[PDB]
DNA sequence: GGAGACACGGCCGTGTCTC
């Protein structure tokens, strides 16, 4: 199957290299004859000779237009006629786009940044990771002791063959192998790696931490740190605010951006994630711990297991992730390192590119959300159900024909028009996106057909994932509608899905209540939560599971609702902010939890202990008593100042910034004094007392004395404190004056 | 090419997630 695509440079042209894993082996193909292109409308024709003049320098070389061809396209299903401008170099694009678009007979220009590796997919009809190959895969994490400042104590990896450690230090487990030095350490994970062959390398974080510390540690003890199969090394590239990491002939999946994407946690730590996925909880051993052990040779079984369990953890959540974005990649034909790293709404808009260009649909340019929301019902609930809703909205696109294209469409004989907002959509022919999202729904239920068939259980968990990465496609089209940077943007079309969708949303919570005798607590665009006053919780269940067989008969077609968990209970305060907590004592909060280094440890363990006397105990007045402690407590002066320390980081040279928060008051003040800083820096300050600006009156740590200086604990109890449990306490009815002392 | 989910200090610009 194809792996990945990108190109390299030989005499000025380039070459398209396609990373190929075919009968067991690796082997890179090649192709020299893609042409880079661009498209453009003219207001005459005529000028075209003109336009073909046009030049531009990169990096003191001559582009030029080398050849124009006219072109009749269809854009949001009209006819246009446009001009396929064709280079030498994808580079010669970027240098001479705007000079074409500058020029008075162009009127814009078209599919001008799409990238060459990713334009060559397209054109060519490839899709990555088709067909039947099993690849190999190995996971690995790091352990460490100013950024790789110090040595990596450890390298743990893990795959079928186990799980084991390089440790440059004598620990007695099987597990652990003994090498000489850090050096020697980091070679004897290169032979593992070239010596196990793996088609992927998994880690968690390896984008912003792992392959950047292993760079820069060969890069000062002097080795050549080659995982590359060609032997390159790993390439650090920039993804606008962040950085990411490819492996040339390795597809390197990094587990944290795909986890994020998928599910939804407070904490997204090794050990969080690991709990909510598999259901066991994963022992923390901290940095504070690690020196001590390596320091003193006290523990370094402990710290040993820790990093042995890091790598096997990771390598069976890559076995977890790995087949649905393998199943994303072979939809949208664009690699799996771009795919799992992509937004949903990213997801989305390479799928429909590349269908752009199957049925020559011109792509729109880029420019460069709300639904429903019921007021939840108040106080703590026993048995809570959630059920899903985003099922809905494909087939609301499908069935009303919703698309740009068919947006206040002009002379049709049939139109759907939304309730309440009013917007009218064509009928006489199918949208380009409805019709899309049809073939996706279509595809689902003959993958579900052959997949209850077929017995081969390593295949039926195949077809499985096909079919689950097809509903998470799907279910991506609503929120792509209102995607800011959205080539098919249509804030009309987002709208009237909404709008379409209340009538299933009402009609749901009017059946579930009435036939069934459940109170809805919350409802909102993606799903709602749900009880049976004075049930079991078997009851609830059973009750549960029992309307969803219901509702799904009732409901069109392939009108769609799914049972997510039940919660042993909760709260709910306002849209996308609610707590529950499961079975198994697990907390779930969305949009409450502050577990941030730009919060006072004071707020977060308050916090943590609030949502705890709620949700563990079932205990709200000790909850209200825990605060009216705690900020008796900050007004007496008896919280230790290193609960009330604010860290935040500055990102870039002190003169860029064009609005001074505390942290950069704090900074400005130690550059004015010769102290380093730079981007990276982190500005650890406490508030003192008194009048002035936050920052005029806020110190650094370091510089305080508990002695001499008085900390601010009306800022700590009114700023940090109190807005931290407030919202969460609303919903039971106690306001801010009931918490303070 | 290159996310998003959402706060608060100070007069929307900026930072946090992970390691
Ligand atoms: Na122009």
């Amino acid at each position: 199957m194809i792996l990945d695509t990108d190109y390299i440079t030989e005499d000025g042209k380039p070459v398209i290299r396609i990373f190929k894993k075919e009968n067991g082996e690796f082997k890179i193909d090649y192709d020299r004859n893609f042409e880079p292109y661009i498209y453009a409308l003219l207001k005459d024709d005529s000028a075209i000779e003109d336009v073909k003049k046009i030049t531009a320098e990169r990096h003191g070389t001559t582009v030029r237009v080398v050849r124009a061809e006219k072109v009749k396209k269809k854009f949001l299903g009209r006819p246009i006629e446009v001009w396929k401008l064709y280079f030498t170099h994808p580079q010669d694009v970027p240098a001479i786009r705007d000079k074409i678009k500058e020029h008075p007979a162009v009127v814009d220009i078209y599919e001008y940044d799409i990238p060459f590796a990713k334009r060559y997919l397209i054109d060519k009809g490839l899709i990555p990771m088709e067909g039947d190959e099993e690849l190999k895969m190995l996971a690995f994490d790091i352990e460490t002791l100013e950024f790789a400042e110090g040595p990596i104590l450890m390298i743990s990896y893990a795959d079928e063959e186990g799980a084991r450690v390089i440790t440059w230090k004598n620990i007695d487990l099987p597990y652990v192998d003994v090498v000489s030095t850090e050096k020697e350490m980091i070679k004897r994970f290169l032979k593992v790696v070239k010596e196990k062959d793996p088609d992927v390398l998994i880690t968690y974080n390896g984008d912003n931490f792992a392959f950047a510390y292993l760079k820069k540690r060969s890069e000062k003890l002097g080795v050549k740190f080659i995982l590359g199969r060609e032997g390159s090394e790993p390439k650090i590239q920039r993804m606008g605010d962040r950085f990411a990491v490819e492996v040339k002939g390795r597809i390197h999946f990094d587990l944290y951006p795909v986890i994020r994407r998928t599910i939804n946690l407070p904490t997204y730590t090794l050990e969080a994630v690991y709990e909510a996925i598999f259901g066991q909880p994963k022992e923390k051993v901290y940095a504070e711990e690690i020196a001590q052990a390596w320091e003193t040779g006290e523990g370094l079984e402990r710290v040993a297991r820790y990093s042995m369990e890091d790598a096997k953890v990771t390598y069976e959540l890559g076995k977890e992730f790995f087949p649905m974005e393998a199943q994303l990649s072979r939809l949208v034909g664009q690699s799996l390192w771009d795919v799992s790293r992509s937004s949903t709404g990213n997801l989305v808009e390479w799928f429909l590119l590349r269908k752009a260009y199957e049925r020559n649909e011109l792509a729109p340019n880029k420019p460069d959300a709300g639904g429903y929301v019921k007021e939840p019902e108040r106080g703590l609930w026993e048995n809570i159900v959630y059920l899903d809703f985003r099922s809905l909205y494909p087939s609301i696109i499908i069935t009303h024909n919703v698309s740009p294209d068919t947006l206040n469409r002009e002379g049709c004989e049939e139109y759907d028009v939304a309730p309440q907002v009013g917007h009218k959509f064509c009928k006489d022919f199918p949208g380009f996106i409805p019709s899309l999202l049809g073939d996706l729904l279509e595809e689902r239920q003959k993958v579900k057909k052959k997949m209850k068939a077929t017995i081969d259980p390593i295949e039926k968990k195949l077809l499985d994932y096909r079919q689950r990465a097809i509903k998470i496609l799907a279910n991506s089209f609503y929120g792509y509608y209102g995607y800011a940077k959205a080539r098919w943007y249509c804030k009309e079309c987002a709208e009237s899905v909404t709008a379409w969708g209340r009538q299933y949303i009402e009609t749901t919570i009017r059946e579930i209540e009435e036939k069934f005798g459940f109170k809805v607590l919350y409802a909102d665009t993606d799903g709602f939560f749900a009880t049976i006053p004075g049930a079991d919780a078997e009851t609830v269940k059973k009750k549960a599971k029992e309307f969803l067989d219901y509702i799904n008969a009732k409901l069109p077609g392939l009108l769609e609702l799914e049972y997510e968990g039940f919660y042993k209970r909760g709260f709910f305060v306002t849209k996308k902010k609610y707590a529950v907590i499961d079975e198994e004592d697990k907390i779930t909060t969305r949009g409450l939890e502050i577990v941030r280094r730009d919060w006072s440890e004071i707020a977060k363990e308050t916090q943590a202990r609030v949502l705890e006397a709620i949700l563990k105990h079932g205990d709200v007045e000790e909850a209200v008593r825990i605060v009216k402690e705690v900020t008796e407590k900050l007004s007496k002066y008896e919280v230790p100042p290193e609960k009330l320390v604010i860290y935040e980081q500055i990102t870039r040279d002190l003169k860029d910034y064009k609005a001074t928060g505390p942290h950069v008051a704090v900074a400005k003040r130690l550059a004015a004094r010769g102290i380093k800083i730079r981007p990276g820096t982190v500005i650890s300050y406490i508030v003192l007392k008194g009048s002035g600006r936050i920052g005029d009156r806020a110190i650094p740590f370091d510089e305080f004395d508990p002695a001499k200086h008085k900390y601010d604990a009306e800022y700590y109890i009114e700023n940090q404190v109190l807005p931290a449990v407030e919202r969460i306490l609303r919903a039971f009815g106690y306001r801010k004056e009931d918490l303070r002392y």
